[PDB]
């Protein structure tokens, strides 16, 4: 079956790093996880994380991303296609 491309390698590769400490699966993408469950911190620290991340792509988070933003799952599929 399919599933072989940089598209599904970006979110996977990135998660492969945190997976060490997080010891979680990248397939845990869900709105019931958020940074609290998925990430090892709170949105407090994530604020600057995404804030600076969007600056690298030149796009408003609460404006552009807001079009379809909700939880980590959204950012995953977002940065996935955003870069490809």
């Amino acid at each position: 079956g399919p599933g072989s491309m940089d598209n599904d390698e970006i979110f996977s590769k990135v998660r492969s790093i945190i997976s060490e400490q997080l010891d979680k699966k990248e397939d845990e993408i869900t709105t019931d996880s958020r940074f609290v469950e998925d990430l090892n911190a709170d949105s407090l620290d994530i604020y600057e994380l995404l804030y600076l991340l969007e600056e690298a792509f030149d796009d408003k988070i609460p404006e552009n991303e807001a079009n379809e933003f909700e939880t980590v799952g959204d950012v995953v599929n977002f940065i996935k296609k955003r870069k490809g």
